[PDB]
């Protein structure tokens, strides 16, 4: 949950994407959401990644927070 992982603003949106769609697709599992998302994520407006942007840099601020003894 708070490591330097591989996410962004769209794994990001898309973690909540997904979930808001597999709600509709419980079934659309990753191999397949995956091409919803990211097709999800092209399909909004570049300007509307403000919030799940600063929500990338929150993640990843809390993650080396946590580790003080680095």
């Amino acid at each position: 949950p708070h490591i330097k992982r591989p996410m962004n603003a769209f794994m990001v949106w898309a973690k909540d994407e997904r979930r808001k769609i597999l709600q509709a697709f419980p079934d659309m599992h990753n191999s397949n959401i995956s091409k919803i998302l990211g097709s999800r994520w092209k399909a909004m407006t570049n300007l509307e990644k403000q919030p799940y942007y600063e929500e990338q840099a929150r993640l990843s601020k809390q993650h080396l927070e946590k580790y003080p003894d680095y």
